DNA sequence: CCGACAGCGCATCAGC
DNA sequence: GCTGATGCGC
DNA sequence: GTCGG
């Protein structure tokens, strides 16, 4: 809002760098500048003012000066005039179409959704599904729908085997009023880091959710990670619910609560607890928390039976998920 | 001046 | 066939 | 593109 013009500009530049230039570090640099500016509680008056913020450097400061002086950016104006770059950038909005497939499509004269529809035989399965649900995938999920999805997923999982444990993580678990997708973590007492005790633990769950027509499509599935599409059941001549993105991860239970911590997030809170965690000489990844030795050497992973256990190790107060914004 | 900027599972392709 | 690289989205 | 070593 306050510097929306600037941050829109930076976001536009980030998408260009990612999708057209294929320069993911520049993408992230621009994102990082836009994010720090978005949190700044003043109307930016000059580039030099902005350069004081971490993540804003000499070149963005110059771009901000030009934008403040003229109401636009020549670089971006020129990018908007480039139909080919605009098409490449647009196509990467299809899930499964990255910067490289987008460029390849456009070089073959495939430039719009309509072109994709008439060239399906050139899309892989992921891309076909991304195309099929192009609009739905960009829509957000209201919390009320998430609650319903949680209730379906948690109970259907237990019907396959009462000993399964599933947890809906991500922004939902942080109490967010809307979510972009559904992140499910799954475990079972038979699955531990050392051994596979049961076959097809993830496959049977996915099968069950297909059976009750909650899961409608699959982007990818292996022995530990499922990515696909789901949809709430529609009551009588009610409008259809949008198709939603769902991810299910099968985690060994001896690593389960480290996973839950990681995939609960947020983004900026994980680093805070990590960078911190080095305090007391502990290192934290998504699977484990290990002690750091006097020489810098990570020890064996400590036992974790709950999320609180992780907190008891680096000795901080258990933080409720709602409080993990940063 | 320089390389880091996360690293992984899965699908697909490259190169034998 | 095989193995390793790359593209992609987390 | 920006940062830190
Ligand atoms: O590449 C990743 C993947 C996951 N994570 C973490 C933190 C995060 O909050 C969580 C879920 O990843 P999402 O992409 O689903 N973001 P989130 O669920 O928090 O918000 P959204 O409603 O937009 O999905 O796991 C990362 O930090 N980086
Ligand atoms: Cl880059
Ligand atoms: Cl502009
Ligand atoms: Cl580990
Ligand atoms: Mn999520
Ligand atoms: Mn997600
Ligand atoms: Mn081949
Ligand atoms: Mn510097
Ligand atoms: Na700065
Ligand atoms: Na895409």
């Amino acid at each position: 809002t306050l510097n929306g013009g600037i941050t829109d500009m930076l976001t536009e530049l980030a998408n260009f760098e990612k999708n057209v230039s294929q320069a993911i570090h520049k993408y992230n640099a621009y994102r990082k500048a836009a994010s720090v500016i978005a949190k700044y509680p003043h109307k930016i008056k000059s580039g030099a003012e902005a350069k004081k913020l971490p993540g804003v450097g000499t070149k963005i400061a110059e771009k901000i000066d030009e934008f403040l002086a003229t109401g636009k950016l020549r670089k971006l104006e020129k990018i908007r005039q480039d139909d080919t770059s605009s098409s490449i950038n647009f196509l990467t909005r299809v899930s499964g179409i990255g910067p490289s497939a987008a460029r390849k499509f456009v070089d073959e004269g495939i430039k719009t959704l309509e072109d994709l529809r008439k060239n399906e035989d050139k899309l892989n399965h992921h891309q076909r599904i991304g195309l099929k649900y192009f609009g739905d995938f960009e829509k957000r999920i209201p919390r009320e729908e998430m609650l319903q999805m949680q209730d379906i997923v948690l109970n259907e999982v237990k019907k396959v085997d009462s000993e399964y444990i599933a947890t809906v993580c991500g922004s939902f678990r942080r109490g967010a009023e809307s979510s972009g997708d559904m992140d499910v973590l799954l475990t079972h007492p038979s699955f531990t880091s050392e051994s596979t005790k049961q076959p097809k633990l993830l496959h049977q769950v996915v099968e069950q959710l297909q059976k009750v027509h909650f899961i409608t499509d699959t982007l990818s599935k292996g022995e530990t990670k499922f990515m696909g599409v789901c949809q709430l059941p529609s009551k009588n001549d009610e409008k259809e619910y949008p198709h939603r993105r769902i991810d299910i991860r099968l985690i060994p239970k001896d690593q389960y609560y480290c996973g839950v911590l990681y995939f609960t997030g947020s983004d900026i809170f994980n680093k805070n607890m990590r960078a911190h965690a080095l305090e007391k000489g502990f290192t934290i990844n998504k699977y484990t928390i290990r002690p750091l030795g006097v020489t810098g050497v990570a020890g064996e992973p400590l036992p974790v039976d709950s999320e609180k256990d992780i907190f008891d190790y680096i000795q901080w107060k258990y933080r409720e998920p709602k409080d993990r914004s940063e």
